């Protein structure tokens, strides 16, 4: 009573709330995009609705942040859903990394929610371990995520250029343990921990940048999933088994992937490599027999024990009793950093970068059809309402 | 560039703009109402859109102004689209008159725009001659217009209780000429000028309250209409002829109705009364022969000339050269008011009202099916997006 208008206005001012101005503005743009067809305009309700909102919706699109406000400098990445571009804001002259997700393929492959957790993690984590999202916007064909540009590349590139000693492996693994703990702290399970999603900032420190497979845990820190997700080499046995139905696992699947990552860093090969994907899946499931260290692998007993501690069945895997039993594993005993200050210390490898558009740590890329015209209302832009966000 | 966000925000703060917060909030509520059905939720896009907006939309409806915030004191009117109720705001203890328009019958009879001009005239006219709209809101079944309560009743009630002398007729006609000039000033043609739409305020002064038939004039002060509108007794010949197609008329149709009103006031009968509606239409068209004054009608030559000046074909009707030739007709020569101060002078009849809920000048009323469940998206709440307005 009386303060109900002030309470309602408070919901529209909250960027966490799904009814903020940009989300309400999306609700209108999506409706105009999904009704503006010759076929649907046969409806007297639709045609009169469009006649009074067509002009203003087209003015609003042009007034809002658009793809045209950035100069594409170079395409540095290219997933199945779209490319990651090194862009420069025309007005601010600032260099960001912008991810494009095809609205066609994201809707077409049924995948229309994986980006929500990515959006919320980047926009609101406020963690030094998570790449920050400055602006999320969209157009009829793509979603756009303007994020901080990580100029040092990924850990795949590092491993390809260096024989990683255990002094460096201790470091990168610790930064990954803390980044995952920050994600788990936010009530999420990564599910796609791999060196490809571990980026290095301008000083050589780690940040996790891809969050497509993230999934919110229930009040028991558990997840119910009947679909295998992640990269073949790093999928834990519990996530593989989940494909057959009755999938019930927790955050320990991320610690499995850490162990695969640490093995790859020290050995130079994935622990369960095979030519077929099914050959890799067989080795992962049969880990008790298939996990072995090459006789030329220069690895300590502590490093081997930590890898074996992670590469076991979830029931007895390190990390089941919290992150503290990971942090106090003798492998992390070092005279360069502490868990409370590791990000303030010198990184093993500091990227050499001549300019704000230097993308030397990213391999060159050598350069998504249109949605069909609907006979009846389909509402293809409906899963995208509320994607827009401005920091 | 840069100020584009401030320019965009300025559109959402403007109550005249169709993309203000309440209009954007309507766009969401209408979408949720028109998609929440078992049949439509078979669509993967629709079902997932609803799952993330159902809870918050139902919280927003309850937070916003609702029909339940008013105490219905008495039903005082009852048109074909809905009733006018004398209500009292539960929190403010303030008495308003609230008009309910059936969303079912307004959509069902194809009439889904007549209320727009009424809403804008009342909400934004700021004229002492137009009843003010304080809040416009809506629910799944009705539109709601919370307006100032006119406690003196209409001119039909006055004429039924009094033998109106020409001293009073000069007054009520002048107030009607100024009220229509204010509407014409706003670029509108009333089209339904009748004593039923002329209400008396707490002091006995006039205000026009129904604007359903209003129509915006083009840059030539003309309108293109192929449909007869208004009340049979007061329809001008040009509006009757418009029914046969090729309707092109201006604001002079309102001056015709003024003359019918003045005749009714002085003679006590409508100038073209007949038992059939077609008998009335014949008399209106044949006005040159059918208009006559009873030999017992106590009317002056100036009053008869003004009525005849209004009841002619549009081509030569008084008001074609502006409102000044109406204002200087000798019939208005009086020693009580001037055109510039008529509303500050004493009204002929001041209503006797014991309390803020006294509705003695309104006859007692002796007390709209549901929309069908749609197989495919119909968007029945779409013509109502942007009706909500809070002063
Ligand atoms: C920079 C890059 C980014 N993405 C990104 C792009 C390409 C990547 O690697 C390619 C493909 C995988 C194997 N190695 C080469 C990795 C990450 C982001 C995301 C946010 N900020 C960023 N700044
Ligand atoms: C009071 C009344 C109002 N409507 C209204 C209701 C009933 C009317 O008359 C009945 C039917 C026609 C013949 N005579 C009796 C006229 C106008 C409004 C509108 C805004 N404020 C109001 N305050």
């Amino acid at each position: 009573g009386a303060s109900r208008q002030r309470k309602l206005e408070a919901l529209i001012r909250d960027p966490r709330s799904p009814i903020n101005v940009e989300s309400l503005l999306d609700g209108l743009n999506s409706l105009v995009l999904d009704l503006d067809f010759p076929a649907l305009r046969k409806n007297k309700n639709i045609d009169n609705f469009l006649n009074r909102y067509e002009k203003i919706v087209k003015k609003i699109r042009g007034l809002q942040m658009k793809a045209e406000d950035y100069d594409v400098v170079k395409v540095i990445g290219r997933g199945a859903f779209g490319e990651v571009q090194l862009v420069r804001h025309k007005a601010s002259q600032k260099v960001y990394a912008m991810k494009l997700l095809s609205k066609f393929e994201m809707i077409k492959r049924s995948d229309s929610a994986f980006f929500w957790e990515e959006r919320d993690i980047m926009a609101f984590a406020n963690s030094p371990w998570v790449v920050q999202l400055f602006y999320a916007f969209q157009d009829d064909r793509y979603l756009y995520m303007v994020m901080e540009y990580m100029p040092g590349g990924d850990l795949v590139n590092l491993m390809s250029n260096y024989d990683v000693p255990e002094k460096w492996a201790k470091f990168y693994t610790a930064e990954v343990v803390l980044a995952l703990d920050a994600i788990h702290s936010m009530g999420l399970i990564h599910r796609d921990v791999k060196p490809d999603n571990m980026l290095l900032d301008k000083h050589g420190h780690l940040k996790l940048a891809d969050f497509g497979t993230c999934m919110k845990m229930d009040e028991t820190g558990m997840v119910h999933c009947d679909t295998a997700v992640g990269t073949p080499d790093y999928i834990s046995p519990e996530v593989l088994k989940s494909q057959g139905g009755d999938g019930f696992y927790g955050r320990e699947c991320d610690w499995w992937s850490v162990g695969v990552f640490l093995y790859e860093m020290l050995v130079g090969d994935t622990p369960f490599y095979a030519d077929s994907l099914v050959g890799t899946y067989s080795k992962i499931m049969d880990h008790k027999n298939s996990l072995c260290f090459p006789e030329d692998a220069e690895i300590s007993k502590h490093a081997k024990n930590l890898i074996c501690a992670f590469l076991t069945d979830r029931e007895v895997r390190l990390g089941r009793n919290g992150v503290e039993e990971i942090r106090q594993h003798p492998f992390f005993k070092n005279d360069q950093w502490h868990w409370d200050n590791i990000r303030e210390t010198a990184a093993p490898v500091v990227p050499e970068l001549s300019s704000d558009i230097d993308s030397s740590n990213f391999d060159d890329i050598e350069d998504v059809e249109t949605f069909p015209i609907p006979k009846a209302f389909v509402g293809n832009q409906l899963p995208f309402i509320g994607f827009t966000y401005y920091r």
